[PDB]
C-alpha cells in the first residue's frame, strides 16, 4: 500500500522529467534570493543552463560556511513578508530554514508518505518524544502525523515516567524517538513495573543518531515492536527526506522532492556508482528558500537494484556519520560507528558506551548488560576480545573499560559518543 | 468603529438577536453530540435530558454542571462523544502521574476551529500576515505552543516557534528575524525588557509592536509598565486548555474587557455557593460550553475563574460580550511561571521519601520582577541521613517535583516544628497581586 502509488512506483523515466522540470524551477526561484543571482552571475547560470540533470553539475556547491556568511536571509528567494510562514533552526551560529505555507504542506505530505510505507495509520495513536519548538522533528512529525489523521500524542523531549503513563493511558501504537532515548524508555518500563514488550507500542520511528542495525534490532527485542530509520536535516525540511520500507533495508529518497548526488569529498566528483562519498542535495519542491547541491557532511553511498516493495526511489545506505564526527589519534582517522560495529556483536555489553580521548589515549568505556551472569575471568576474557577487535578495525589499540550499567551519562538531546579533552 | 477592521466581521459585529439563535442551534448540535460520550449519555439519562429539552437557550440550565473531578473520574475518554480512531487527530493532556490528568480530544475540524479563533483574536489586536510572530509558550502538550503556531499560520505570520525561555536566544531570534509580535507571560516580558539592557540594547528600540501576554492574572499596571519598557501595545489573552487553549478571550484596541467569542462559547457567570446565575455585572464564577467541538465538547463546565461581564457596547463595534481580567480563582489551584499546579501535586511527591515529615509549606514570590517556587518540607528524625545524603534526596525531591508540575521549584529541607501549623496545607503567596 502506498500514500501516493502514482509517485512511488513512478517509472525512472518520467520520475527524471519530474526531477528535470523542477530543478529548472528551483533554479529559476532560487536566482531571486541574493546568494543565488551573485552564485549564478559568477558562473554563468542562465535559464538556459539546464537541460539535462547531468547539467546540475555547471552549478557550484553550498556548502555550510557559505550559508553561515548568508545568515539568516541570504539565501530568501520567496517574499518572506507576504508569504513566509516558519522559521527553523538546526555551537557556532545556527542556519535557519524559511518555509511558505506551500512548503510546510509539501513537507506535511513527505511526513505522510514516510508514516504511511512503514504500516501507520489514521487508525495509530503517535506519539512524538521528539522536541517542539525550532526543533523540526517536533513539528515536522506533528503536522505529518495529523495529516495521515493518527490520534497524536504531542508528548515532546524527555519526562520518561510521563511517556510511559501517555503510552498506557492512551494506547500509543506508533512512537517516534532517537534510538538511545527508545532504550531509555524501554528501561524506565521495567522500573515502574511494566513488561517493555507487553505494551500496545507496534511501530517505532528512529532517527537523527547514527546506530548500527543489530541497535536497532535490540530495541526491537526490547519493546517487542517494529523499527524503522527516519532520515532527516533542517536544510532539506527536517524529518521526511529519507525513510526505511517494510524491507528495512535501505532509506528509501524521495526523488520528486530531491535530486540525490553521492559526490568525491577530494575531487568534487561523482562516485563510481554505489561507493560511499558525501550526500549533496538540492530541494526539487522548496520555494521561499530552495536549496542547490548542499554539501551535507553526511556519508553514505546508493543501494544498487530496485527494491522488492515496488518503490522506484532510490535507496541510501546507514548513514556512516557526519564528517564532524571523525576524530584523529596517533594520526589515523576514526569513527564512532567503527567502535559501535564491534561493541553491538557482544551481548554481555549495554547500549551505552563513551569515547574519550586525552593527552594521545583513547578509552573506550562500555557498560555491562543486566543479562550478563558472568564473572571476572570470562568478562575479562570478553574485553581482552574487544581490545583485540577495536585494534584490527579502528587500527589503532584502544583502552577499553568495562563500567557499571547507568554510570555513564544520558544526554537530553543526540547521545555524544566521543568526549575529546586533547 | 468605522476604522475597524475585522478577521469575520458578519460574526464580530452580528446582532445580539442573531447572536442568540447562533448560538440555540449550536447549543442543540452540542447536546445531541455530547449524548453520544459515555459520560453525557449518563448525565442526560439521570437528568431527564433528551433532544426536545433544549428550545431556548435558558434551558442549558436544566443540565447539571460538569466539574474538574467530573473529568478525572472518566479519564481519559469518558467525556470522547466522536470517533476517535477514525477522525481523533490531537491530545492535550494536562500535567502529572500521581493522578488522573485532563485529557481533551480533538478531531481536524475542532483544530481548524481553534486556529480561526486565534488568528481571529491576532487580527481583531493589529497583527497582519506581515507581521513576524514569536511564540515564547512552551510547545508539546501545553496549547499556548501549537495553539498560537496554528493560529499565527492561519493569519499567515512569519512565525518563530521560539518555545520557552532561553532569553539570550529570544533577544537574538527579535534582533536577527526582525521579530514584531511576541507571545509571552507577563512576567516572562519584563525578563526579557531586563535581558535585551544586560546585552547592550535599548528594549524601547528593536522591532517589537504588539505583544499578547496571558496564562496568569496580571494587573493593568504590570501591562502599562511592559508597554513602557518595551515600547509596544500589549494585549491580554484569556484561554484554558478545557477550552482549546488560546483563542477564547481577548482584548480589543480598545484594551478594556477580553471580547468573548460567543459564536463558540455559551459564557454563564455562576455563584460559587449558589449555583445560580449572578446579578448582570457582579463577580462570580465562570461557567462555559463549547459550541464548534465535535470530538469532545464540554457542557457548562465549572472553570473555578472568578470574573465578572464587563457592560455597555464596546467602541470597536463587536456585540461580543466583555470580561474583565481574571483576578483568583474559587479553587486551591496556584499559577507560577504560566503553569496550573494543585497543592495535591506537591503533597502526592514529598509523601514518598521516607526521610521527610508531613509538614510542609509552598511558597511563590516574586524575585527581580520573576516568579519563584520554593517548598519547605521539615526533616523526619526517622532518617539515619547524614548532610551528603540528605542533599543528594533533596536534588531527587526536585527532580520528581519538576517532572511532575512541570516547572522547577526551590526545595529547602527546614527542622521539624520549624513550619508554623494551622489545620489543608496553604500556599503563601507573597507576590504584588
Ligand atoms: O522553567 P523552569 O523549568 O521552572 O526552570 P527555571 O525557572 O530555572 O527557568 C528556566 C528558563 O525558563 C524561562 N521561563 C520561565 N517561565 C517561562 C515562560 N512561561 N515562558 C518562557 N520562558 C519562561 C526562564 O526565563 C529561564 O530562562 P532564562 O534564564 O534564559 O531567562
Ligand atoms: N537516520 C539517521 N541516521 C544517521 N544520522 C542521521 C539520521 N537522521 C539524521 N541524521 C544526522 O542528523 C543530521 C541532521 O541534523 P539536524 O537537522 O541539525 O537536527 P535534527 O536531529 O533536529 O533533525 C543529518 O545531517 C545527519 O548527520
Ligand atoms: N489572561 C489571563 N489572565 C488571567 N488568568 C489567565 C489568563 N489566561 C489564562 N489564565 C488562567 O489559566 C487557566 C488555564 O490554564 P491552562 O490551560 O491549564 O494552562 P496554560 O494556558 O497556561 O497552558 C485559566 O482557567 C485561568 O485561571
Ligand atoms: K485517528
Ligand atoms: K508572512
Ligand atoms: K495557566
Ligand atoms: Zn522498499
Ligand atoms: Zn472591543
Amino acid at each position: 500500500q502506498y500514500w501516493e502509488e502514482e509517485i512511488e512506483i513512478m517509472s525512472r523515466e518520467k520520475l527524471q522529467e519530474l526531477q528535470l522540470q523542477r530543478l529548472k524551477k528551483t533554479i529559476n526561484i532560487a536566482a531571486n534570493s541574493p546568494y543565488y543571482k551573485e552564485v549564478f552571475s559568477k558562473n554563468g547560470i542562465t535559464g538556459d543552463s539546464i537541460q539535462s540533470l547531468d547539467d546540475i553539475r555547471k552549478i557550484p556547491f553550498t556548502t555550510k560556511s557559505d550559508m553561515r556568511a548568508n545568515y539568516p536571509f541570504g539565501l530568501v528567494a520567496g517574499d518572506m513578508k507576504r508569504d513566509g510562514v516558519r522559521i527553523h533552526s538546526s555551537t557556532g551560529n545556527p542556519t535557519v530554514i524559511v518555509h511558505s505555507q506551500h512548503d510546510l504542506d509539501s513537507w506535511a505530505n513527505l511526513v505522510a508518505r514516510c508514516l504511511y510505507m512503514v504500516g501507520i495509520r489514521k487508525t495509530d495513536v503517535f506519539q512524538n518524544s521528539s522536541g517542539y519548538g525550532m526543533f523540526t522533528g517536533g513539528l515536522g512529525f506533528q503536522y505529518g502525523a495529523e495529516r495521515l489523521g493518527c490520534l497524536t500524542v504531542p508528548a515532546a523531549a524527555g519526562n520518561s515516567k510521563r511517556q510511559i503513563k501517555f503510552i498506557s493511558d492512551f494506547k500509543t501504537t506508533a512512537l517516534h524517538a532517537i534510538p538511545s532515548y527508545a532504550i531509555r524508555l524501554a528501561e524506565v518500563f521495567q522500573e515502574e513495573g511494566i513488561d517493555p514488550r507487553e505494551t500496545t507500542l507496534k511501530t517505532l520511528v528512529i532517527g537523527a543518531e547514527p546506530h548500527t542495525d543489530e541497535q536497532r534490532r535490540k530495541i526491537e527485542r526490547m519493546l517487542n515492536v517494529k523499527a524503522y530509520n527516519s532520515f532527516g536535516m533542517t536544510e532539506m525540511n527536517g524529518p521526511g527526506v529519507a525513510f526505511e520500507c517494510q524491507e528495512q533495508n535501505g532509506m528509501h529518497f524521495w526523488e520528486d522532492c530531491y535530486l540525490v548526488e553521492i559526490i568525491d569529498p577530494e575531487t568534487g566528483e561523482p562516485v563510481p556508482e554505489g561507493e560511499i562519498g558525501e550526500l549533496v542535495l538540492t530541494t526539487l519542491d522548496r520555494e521561499m528558500m530552495p536549496l542547490i547541491r548542499y554539501r551535507t557532511r553526511d556519508l553514505t553511498r546508493i543501494l544498487p537494484g530496485k527494491c522488492p516493495c515496488g518503490r522506484t526511489h532510490l535507496r541510501i545506505d546507514r548513514i556512516k556519520g557526519r564528517s564532524d564526527d571523525m576524530f584523529i589519534i596517533k594520526g589515523v582517522n576514526i569513527f564512532p560507528m567503527q567502535v559501535e560495529k564491534i561493541l553491538v556483536q557482544f551481548p554481555e555489553l549495554g547500549s551505552n558506551y563513551l569515547i574519550t580521548l586525552e593527552t594521545d589515549e583513547m578509552i573506550v568505556e562500555v557498560e555491562l548488560s543486566d543479562l550478563s551472569t558472568d564473572n571476572y575471568i570470562e568478562l575479562e576474557k570478553i574485553r581482552r576480545d574487544i581490545i583485540r577487535q577495536l585494534k584490527d578495525e579502528i587500527l589503532v589499540t584502544p583502552k577499553v573499560k568495562l563500567v557499571k550499567k547507568g554510570s555513564l551519562p544520558q544526554s537530553e538531546g543526540k547521545a555524544v559518543r566521543v568526549k575529546d579533552l586533547r
